[PDB]
């Protein structure tokens, strides 16, 4: 059973508290059920590079950004590209629960004019770590953009890349989104720019490290 095997994952390695049990709570009952073991292995993927400043396309009621934001340094930042408006007040309130409202910037609006708006500014090639969790026909769009904004030897991180296993399903024919992540995924396979892992993880993790040119 992998369903007893990812129970017993999150039973036995999950370190939960009360603000990120409320917030996955809040969001379930909004008019995806979040997976507490990723948000923390972003976490532990921030410590582990030492990230100072990071990118965010998605945001949604703020989880991940949540605990990228607990890793980082008192100093540290994350622009938060959010792209949905009728749940900021509910991230805004964990996040200033786990006193960390300081350290996330806020740019809510259309994912491709903030990134755009992003490349063409002194932030280029200065962000640690990008995480994207959007929509799927945007992905490349996405990733080409983060590979931009990254430093060399920084990392992106593109969510839900498995799809509910549409990208393997055989009957899964004619669909923008699975077709788009069915590109993107074969494009990286080759992508001589960058270190690759794709995971299992929570709907599918790809970690793609830019590499120094
Ligand atoms: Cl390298
Ligand atoms: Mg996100
Ligand atoms: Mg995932």
């Amino acid at each position: 059973l992998t369903q007893s095997v990812l129970q017993y994952i999150r039973d036995s390695s999950v370190r939960d508290n009360d603000i990120l049990r409320d917030l996955r709570e809040e969001t379930s009952k909004l008019p995806m059920q979040i997976p507490p073991e990723q948000g923390q292995l972003l976490s532990l993927l921030v410590r582990l590079i030492g990230a100072r400043k990071t990118l965010e396309v998605g945001v949604f009621t703020g989880y991940s950004t949540l605990c990228t934001a607990l890793a980082l340094p008192a100093d540290g930042r994350v622009i938060a590209c959010d792209l949905s408006e009728e749940w900021v007040s509910i991230a805004r309130r964990y996040w200033q629960r786990a006193g960390v409202a300081d350290r996330i910037e806020v740019r809510l609006g259309d994912a491709h004019h903030s990134l755009e708006a992003l490349v063409g500014s002194e932030h280029r090639g200065t962000f640690d770590l990008a995480f994207i969790d959007a929509d799927k026909e945007s992905y490349d769009f996405y990733y080409e953009h983060a590979l931009r904004l990254v430093r060399p030897g920084g990392l992106i991180i593109l969510d839900n890349t498995l799809w509910s296993g549409k990208v393997a399903d055989p009957s899964v024919v004619g669909d923008p989104e699975t077709d788009s992540l069915r590109r993107i995924n074969a494009k990286l396979l080759t992508d001589e720019r960058v270190d690759l892992s794709m995971l299992p993880i929570a709907d599918g993790l790809t970690l793609a490290r830019k590499r120094k040119l």
